[PDB]
């Protein structure tokens, strides 16, 4: 669905991402859980936190932070030709950790929260346009493979 024009934009923004990875890991991640405070108890790891100020202290979540961030950046990269990295996280994502289609969504919501508070004003109507898009097929893919699986439906 996108187009070079598109995918350049995509990797411009994900430049400033790569600036601070863990540092984007982590809002990333604390704004997910807070706004959506059931997708923490899918994790037996951060299940523990309470508090925001708790999350921001975790040096655990800032790692895993990094590692999510490490993942999309890979797909991203690869400009939609990405069959051969998303099959393993569908696949892991599904059967594995049991997360819904609808929890990628929230995330991918938080992409885009999250770029905003700290690119205030860089982050324009076009990359917007563009990052939104690529998250979508990201996640339109990661639905194909969700159905096959016979996960949720
Ligand atoms: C932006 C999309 C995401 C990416 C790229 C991603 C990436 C990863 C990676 C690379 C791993 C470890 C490798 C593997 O286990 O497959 C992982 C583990 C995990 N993912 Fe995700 N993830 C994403 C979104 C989510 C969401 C939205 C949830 C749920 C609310 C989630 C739940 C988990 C859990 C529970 C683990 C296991 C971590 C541990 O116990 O060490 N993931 N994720």
């Amino acid at each position: 669905g996108l187009s070079d024009g598109e995918w350049q934009q995509v990797l411009n923004v994900w430049g400033k991402v790569e600036a601070d990875i863990a540092g984007h890991g982590q809002e990333v991640l604390i704004r997910l859980f807070t706004g959506h405070p059931e997708t923490l108890e899918k994790f037996d790891k951060f299940k523990h936190l309470k508090t925001e100020a708790e999350m921001k202290a975790s040096e655990d979540l800032k790692k895993h932070g990094t590692v999510v961030l490490t993942a999309l950046g890979g797909i991203l990269k690869k400009k939609g030709h990405h069959e051969a990295e998303l099959k393993p996280l569908a696949q892991s994502h599904a059967t594995k950790h049991k997360i819904p289609i609808k929890y990628l969504e929230f995330i991918s919501d938080a992409i885009i929260h999250v770029l905003h508070s700290k690119h205030p004003g860089d982050f324009g109507a076009d990359a917007q346009g563009a990052m939104t898009k690529a998250l979508e097929l990201f996640r339109n893919d990661i639905a194909a493979k969700y159905k096959e699986l016979g996960f949720q439906g």
